[PDB]
């Protein structure tokens, strides 16, 4: 089988003296995908010994960034969404493999006070004609830090944060249009009955020893892909980020 890795690192520096190549090396996935390098290709000094490694860079210094490290030469790769407006900060990388592409992707966060709501509507209306485009030729697997939890069993505290980044109505509602154009989110689909299953910890005192956490981190996969599906993973243990890693297994 396949195992599929995707990390929000909150700064791949940061994380790499915090051990993030010791579970790199220990995970040993067929393509492990970051968000938040927060650094430029150019200075990087890591070496990801035996992966091709495409990275995507914000204008801005010291923001956002994804990178894709994959085992397999892929068959094209490609960066952001085509279009100028939406393709300034680092944020999606497509890789092409025999039966499917892989997107690597960090969402917009709406930010305190959803004050880049607006924004993250166009964003989500964009991403999701970018995928479905792309579906015309293979089937896709997503994957990367969504900033949204879907359902109350989702996050923690569902009642007090609907009107915080990752859970408004207007969030929610982008995220169930996504999956009802025909995408799987593979926890789910495995464990949809997983309560206090998070993938992001607040900097609250002891929130993550005591789990106070929300799910916004995924694999999602076309419809036809469910049949190949083996397993959907939460590396709750890793510690180095605000996040920890998900992970997908297939055939
Ligand atoms: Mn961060
Ligand atoms: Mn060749």
């Amino acid at each position: 089988f396949m195992k599929l890795i995707s990390w929000n690192v909150n700064g791949l520096r940061a994380c790499m003296t915090k051990g993030f190549m010791d579970f790199f090396n220990s995970v040993d996935a067929d393509v492990f995908c970051i968000q938040e390098s927060k650094m430029q290709q150019e200075q990087n000094t890591f070496e990801f010994k035996g992966y091709f490694d495409f990275w995507n860079c914000a204008i801005k210094k010291g923001y956002s960034g994804v990178v894709t490290f994959t085992k397999k030469e892929p068959l094209s790769v490609s960066y952001g969404i085509n279009m100028e407006e939406h393709d300034k900060e680092g944020r999606v990388i497509t890789c092409e493999f025999e039966s499917f592409y892989l997107v690597n992707v960090y969402t917009p966060n709406s930010q305190q006070a959803l004050s880049r709501l607006s924004y993250r509507m166009s964003w989500e209306v964009e991403f999701k004609k970018f995928l479905k485009a792309l579906e015309l030729k293979k089937p896709v697997i997503v994957c990367g830090d969504l900033n949204v939890a879907h359902n109350e069993i989702d996050l923690e505290n569902p009642k007090t944060n609907r009107k915080n980044a990752g859970f408004s109505d207007e969030e929610r509602e982008k995220f169930s249009e996504l999956l009802n154009a025909g995408f799987i989110d593979t926890f789910r689909y495995f464990y949809p009955n997983k309560e206090k299953a998070y993938t992001w910890w607040s900097y609250m005192q002891q929130a993550r020893d005591k789990n106070i956490g929300w799910r916004i981190d995924y694999f999602l996969c076309s419809n036809p892909l469910k049949t190949r599906l083996k397993d959907a993973l939460i590396y709750k243990d890793i510690l180095g980020s605000d996040h920890c890693p998900v992970g997908l297994e297939l055939v």
